[PDB]
């Protein structure tokens, strides 16, 4: 996150925290809480296997919060495109469903001009190291015209998001964390410029409903 703030800890109780194993070493992503066996996050974020972190802020620090917790099977959706970057969404299935608590709960799962917020644990700048605490971040709803640059971008598919004018933004490892806009789950993080200017590019969480459903009465 770019141009945030430290959160209060565990004031996003649905943060997860994914670190990713693939022929490299580990990678890491954010990604929240639905149901208490189901994350979801980014389709680019998927790997060999992964492991979810609940209830953390600082991810340095162990503490009696935290919920580490092992993934049974990625749902990437089938038509995720490395070219396009279309259809960037994947769900996770969690081996056993996480406890309740304070610091972790599931999330209860908008015109431009309306401001929504995003938090991670991502590189809090364009050569800085990701963060060891979850920052948050306002930024604002776009008109699509202002994603344009983006010659894959679509309206119907994803948001446009963050003043071109501000430096706010998500980064690098915040993929997968949700866009709030009024308490509500809208986008998720995608992808952007490498020089974060903004906006950026994020899912359109109502355009995937239909097969998060689907998964999520599959299995
Ligand atoms: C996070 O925890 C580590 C280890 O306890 C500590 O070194 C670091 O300063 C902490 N970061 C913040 C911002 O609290
Ligand atoms: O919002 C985002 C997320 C993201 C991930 C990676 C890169 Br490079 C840029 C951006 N911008
Ligand atoms: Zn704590």
């Amino acid at each position: 996150i770019i141009g945030g703030t430290e959160c209060k800890p565990h004031s996003r109780p649905y943060m997860a925290y994914l670190e990713i194993v693939t022929n490299g070493p580990s990678k890491f992503c954010g990604g929240f809480l639905i149901r208490r066996n189901f994350v979801l996050t980014a389709a680019h974020c998927a790997g060999r296997s992964i492991t979810v972190t609940l209830g953390a802020h600082n991810i340095t620090e162990e503490e009696d919060t935290w919920q580490k917790l092992e993934v049974i099977k990625q749902f990437r959706h089938p038509k995720y495109n490395t070219s396009t970057l279309h259809h960037d969404i994947m769900l996770l299935k969690l081996k056993e469903k996480a406890s309740l608590t304070l610091a972790v709960g599931t999330l209860p799962f908008v015109p431009p001009g309306r401001m929504c917020r995003v938090a991670g644990w991502g590189r809090t700048g364009v050569l800085k190291p990701g963060s060891d605490t979850l920052q948050e971040v306002k930024l604002r709803l776009m008109d699509p015209q202002a994603c344009s640059h983006f010659r894959d971008f679509d309206h119907n598919l994803q948001l446009c998001v963050g003043n071109p004018r501000k430096t706010k933004s998500a980064f690098k490892g915040d993929s997968g964390g949700p866009l709030l806009c009024a308490g509500a789950a809208q986008g998720i993080v995608s992808y952007g410029r490498s020089d974060a200017k903004p906006p950026a590019v994020f899912t359109r969480i109502s355009h995937y409903q239909p097969w998060i459903n689907q998964i999520l009465q599959a299995n």
